[PDB]
């Protein structure tokens, strides 16, 4: 259709504007004296949440451009979210910083090329910097510590997730269940997780979390990809039988046919999710077979040539519960017989040994940790259906939390982290004065979730930054307390993981805008 | 319905206006310090972006009239990239430069038809100035450095296509696909590729590259224009089982049989696309029988009496991949015996003896040289699914760079090769004063491209480009290093073929709407 | 009145607007290429000017704080005029430039107080570096030489001046005169020169150099102030018959007094125009003197117990004739006898010897100087009433000219002075980064003159400017001949006071705009 297209400086302050909503809506929620915001419904009674991503996820502006300015830091802001499982709001009000002093240079006809390398200059010293002030999270003791933080002062949770990662390694699989009822449960069985997300919402019976669950499904492994659905019919009525749910894991599952599992699952006959198989060329079918001997499935290949219709239920893996992610899944206690896993695992095992170079070792390593090292299963305690499902919560936060504080170590919460880091770059200069601005425009908004956070406690900012600038190492300010003092002591802290995907995910997208000169889109009629 | 037209003056300003917010919105992109532009989505996030080709794909005006001018340029641009794989943008500001001084030259009351003659003959004589600049790329050593460069310095592509073309030829045909993981691999095989695209979008299973991809599918050989589709109902419903998609090669297909092969692959029933017999008349019934024989079918002519209805599935050809164009098929891995084909070369070539004239021969040479020389694939290298989708990319665009550099040579990039030949026709003349104006018009039209990747940069266009003209050679303004030197040693060229294309293109339309006098469209009601 | 207040962004906004008008509309005029500007009249046909003092007088906006705004660098820019004979016009485009960049880092957010003290901080900076590049104008060589130039190539002109300052010294009263027909003329009177202009224009019969003018007038002495224009009648008569006009050299002439004088000498009967008496204090009484002896006129005091109606036509002064400016007063060809003037001169030079002070004495040499250096007259030659009347105003800049190039000598014309010496001050920095950019603010600024010359030309500002910075000396870009040379050897310059007066007035005003927060004007109703 017809588009409206705008340039320069009109489609700049759209997109501050657009920004302006997101994050002014957002940043109300940040620390602990943040305040509430209300969603309305459209039925019930409105939501009262201080949760930053369910009130970014509302956001969606009247003005197209506006809104597109909205929907990008919105995007790359979760990308934050994703990859350390928190930080969207930090990204958030980080990026409305460095794009509203941004987009101020640019206006006094500063070059936006280089004011955006002075900000990746000054990001990258950034994260260095934030390396060096990161403390270690590596014994048990550690990570409980982190774990009982996470989980608000919760010995029992950081107890559980440091028992699951003593198991399983500290980069092994952990999920987490309600459970049979008061007094939490710890098991490790046959089970493991590959990098494929649902092949569509939808499937999603577990909007809470966004997550697919799908409980004793049978498994169907399809080295091909499904077009016509009609393929299935046969496969499918058996499982509609039976009153089992099915995971399909195909090469891919194409539209239409998609379209029909979403259909009919959504009307109450047979419930279906379909996931690409993880990998791609060999190592794809070799992953595919190995999820077959776990669940004790068989792969149906053309190649060899075998058909859908011809499938029975028999040919179905199986598995006491598959969890599906918007790009993760992982099967919980497959069926398969620990006589045909184990002596799968041997094989790679050789495999290693004749391997003849370093990459394909590293691939087969891989699969056999898998394969080998099972699932960590945490089955929260309980009293009571509510205080169970409230503290299912925790736990899931506080496993994140730890998890990302295993890989990275720790630093400086409450916002001070990232004011001390700044405090040390100074001196940083880059190629010219334009590039110099930027620095000092990155620089200064790495005081915006200190700063926003002191706000929300009715306090003032300057000063507090001012003093927290003053002191050096983790001396920070407690905003829960109000007082100054050692983060880390004072149990103030965020894993250094968050804080720098959060501050390289908003430099990212606040780097775009500043260096966006037109925008193109749909006419309002 | 009742129009709304528009003369001379009037007629013309919507049209500058509507090649001024395409050339405006795309040019930003120009250069190394392009710019971002934002298109946005109708579900989603926007859409981030730096290619000229996508922000011109989404140009529509609401102004009928401003709509025509642009959809006119964008048009004729776009023939450019489909000739060289590149110059869209090029040709866009191109043109918003030569209309706009031709318009100016036209209101002042000079001739259009002189103005236009004028601009033609300074275009001759920029692109025979453009020949000589150019820079032979024949040996295999030129051939890798021009594909390392337009794989963004990465050696390994420019080794591949180097070798790809060692194999079959710098005519050859070769294809890409993503590998088996890690590791390129180059083969060999049996195939072909004939002038013919799809016969009609929709089929399009890879929008990304609007191109058709088949995977293991089945090939109709028809000697015949297919009208009503139930002819084909017995042996699609063959095709239907076996799951298998199907390439339909006949004389033509007709509107409606064509709408239900659209609607049912869609419906994932059946996987089809159809593509016109390469050439015509008689050679047309010898090539379709190459493309039987390459592929292991049989060719389906009413002539001898066979019918569609009795065709069955051992009729059908048959091989690895197929990919269709918007105006090309390739024929990918064919099971056709080896003996029947080499067979068949050899009774061409007989005929090649038997020739009584030229033109039969060069004709019979074309088709032993496709059914001999096979077809190179090239099976991009790996580690995780995503680098390996993003170098099959860049090897793609390396190959296309690589096979117009081979067809014409390089010139100074950056620009600078169109400002260096205006800068040499300064004494160019017509037959009569606004002739000579229509020269100008083109030579300082010729200037745009550099200007605006200088003034991407931040910098003033006047000076560099000042400074670009009063030197020679390849002498020009690297804009990513901003300094002064030989464009070629810099490593900043364009393959001859892009630039000539770029100009006679652009030239092409702004001749044409500075010689329009009348618009016509729909009424807005 | 009931006010309108606007504050900050807005109120500078205003400004911004105002001085654009202002100096959009003379900066066409500016330089050999000036375009012409269009000037209507109540009545007659519009005027048709090149000459920037022209329009700006003209220039009066109708939104009352863009009206300020011009109101403002005009007033500031015109003392530039008064100082040095010229660079109004140059000062306006140097306001406009300066205020256009420090209003943009204003609005970026910078400290309006530094980027004040660094364009302060550059210009001191920057008239030092022009004192460098000047070079003397001492002896009547050079003298003759600048005049000539002044004069459009006149060396007739030029040998004119120089014969007058030879006479009376190059720090001389110098006057110019309709001559008495074909021929000029050099003659050295009785005369003398002090600093107080007309009580008020109307006086002023010479609009064109907005001059006050008499003939063969009378020349009353009071030292005192006159309020009851009674006192004068019996006096006002005496000189009424006779029919001679009459200057008022009186201590002050209020309000009431003035006007009545304005009104009768404007109804033709007695011409009149008063102005204060030079000096305070006792050196006031003791100059009142002086001017009594130079014209044979007596002081009327009231200390003496003299009365101005008892006063008559023998009391009174006299001389051939007078010239009152905005701010001086010169009287020609006094009738004081020899006798008494040379005697006078005696009793100050004695003065001199029993003078007990250095300042005293340099008050004294002063008076002396005045009495007995007279006045040179230069009565230009003909040929025509119409030739005359336009060599005379040759005459009379040239002569303006050369007293500042003889005062401080000259520099580079063409604005290349200016861009020479800012070109210098690359290094200049001040105390922070605020005051850097007004540095830059300001050495940019200076550049405004030399591109609108280059702008009206038709030619690339950014590469004549580029060109220019990049040689050295007096080598610049000769706007006339557009060819490259020494300015200085072209004969193409500037008093180095008009440039110093045009950048410092210029930097003045407008830091005085960038640090402007309210502004306050009647409503509109």
């Amino acid at each position: 259709a017809a588009k409206d297209v705008k340039f320069g400086n009109d489609a700049r302050v759209k997109m501050l504007r657009g920004v302006n909503v997101l994050a002014d809506a957002v940043k109300v929620t940040l620390g602990p004296k943040g305040r509430n915001v209300v969603l309305d419904k459209s039925f019930g009674a409105p939501t009262i949440t201080k949760d930053g991503v369910s009130v970014a996820r509302e956001i969606e502006l009247e003005d197209k451009f506006e809104n597109m300015g909205a929907q990008m830091v919105k995007e790359v802001a979760s990308k934050a979210n994703d990859a350390a499982g928190d930080g969207t709001t930090t990204a958030t009000v980080l990026a409305q910083a460095i794009i509203t002093e941004g987009l101020k240079a640019v206006a006094a006809g500063m070059n936006p090329m280089d004011l955006k390398r002075g900000i990746d200059k000054a990001v990258t010293a950034a994260v260095e910097e934030l390396k060096a002030l990161s403390v270690p999270c590596s014994d048990s003791k550690a990570i409980a510590q982190v774990g009982t933080i996470s989980a608000n002062s919760d010995e029992t949770v950081g107890k559980l997730i440091a028992e699951a990662m003593d198991k399983v390694g500290k980069e092994g699989v952990i999920t987490v269940e309600d459970g049979t009822g008061l007094q939490d449960e710890l098991d490790v069985v046959e089970g493991m997780q590959f990098d494929r997300g649902y092949l569509s919402p939808y499937f999603i019976n577990k909007p809470e979390t966004g997550a697919v669950e799908l409980e004793s499904p049978f498994i169907l492994l399809a080295d091909k990809k499904i077009s016509n659905i009609r393929e299935m019919l046969p496969v499918l009525e058996a499982v509609a039988k039976a009153g089992k749910p099915l995971l399909i894991i195909a090469e891919d599952v194409e539209g239409e046919a998609l379209a029909t599992l979403v259909v009919n699952t959504m009307r109450g006959i047979v419930k279906v999710a379909a996931v690409k198989a993880p990998g791609f060329g060999d190592r794809r079918k070799a992953m595919l077979q190995d999820i077959a001997t776990l669940t004790g499935g068989t792969v149906i290949s053309e190649e060899i040539g075998m058909e859908l219709e011809k499938a029975t239920l028999e040919d179905l893996g199986q598995a006491k519960r598959v969890v599906i992610n918007k790009d993760t899944t992982t099967i919980i206690d497959g069926v398969g017989e620990e006589a045909a896993i184990q002596g799968r695992v041997a094989q790679i095992r050789q495999q290693i040994e004749e391997a003849t170079s370093d990459y394909d070792r590293e691939k087969l390593q891989e699969r056999v940790a898998k394969l080998a090292g099972g699932v960590a299963v945490i089955k929260v305690g309980a009293a009571t259906e509510v205080e169970m499902k409230e503290k299912k919560a925790r736990v899931e936060d506080a496993l994140h939390a730890t998890r990302a504080a295993v890989e990275e170590g720790v630093v400086a919460g409450g916002g001070v982290a990232l004011i001390r880091v700044a405090s040390k770059l100074a001196d940083l200069r880059g190629q010219n004065e334009d590039q110099n601005v930027g620095i000092k425009v990155a620089l200064r908004a790495m005081e915006a979730p200190l700063r926003q956070i002191v706000l929300n406690c009715g306090e003032e900012p300057s000063v507090v930054a001012n003093t927290v600038k003053g002191g050096d190492g983790n001396y920070g300010y407690n905003a829960a307390t109000e007082e100054y003092g050692n983060m880390i002591d004072m149990g103030i802290l965020d894993p250094t993981k968050v804080t720098r995907s959060a501050l390289q995910y908003a430099a990212s997208v606040a780097g775009l805008m500043i260096t966006t000169e037109c925008m193109v889109t749909d006419l309002p009629k």
